[PDB]
């Protein structure tokens, strides 16, 4: 009965600083961007745009595998999650 | 001596916006931090402590495969190359 073989479409979150109305409107927003997108760019971009606009800019949406940027990041926003087989990496620094 | 024995990196940039000085610095950087480390989160890391210790904080280095991030990007510093079997987007915005 191995865990994670059939389907594992959830964000396995474990390097999540933001505050739990962020870390749950980065579940929220990449699971409805993944619905109606399925890019990289697309779903990293979609979601940062609303974050942006709502937010206000500049967010630092990183969706993807397993990238070694090193880059600015502050204890409000920064937050590193897996969906399924994509790693988003959503902080605000800018 | 141009050919190796298996190992051939070499920055195939297509991206480079950054002024000439920068896609050689980025190259030059990469490449040494690729003979000095081997790893996304060592090679961008070591490439942007300089870059942020010359050229001042703080930049936004992005070693990887094809992440799909969507962030602050100018026209002066953002470039996106592939060393071999990784690619760098160096960019500063922040």
């Amino acid at each position: 009965g191995p865990l994670g073989s059939m389907s594992d479409r959830k964000a396995v979150i474990k390097n999540a600083d933001m505050s739990e109305d962020m870390q749950q409107d980065a579940v929220d927003c990449a699971t409805q961007a993944m619905e109606k997108y399925n890019i990289e760019k697309d779903i990293a971009a979609y979601i940062k745009k609303e974050f942006d606009k709502k937010y206000n800019p500049t967010w630092h949406c990183i969706v993807g595998r397993n990238f070694g940027s090193y880059v600015t990041h502050e204890t409000k926003h920064f937050i590193y999650f897996y969906l399924g087989q994509v790693a988003i990496l959503l902080f605000k620094s800018g």
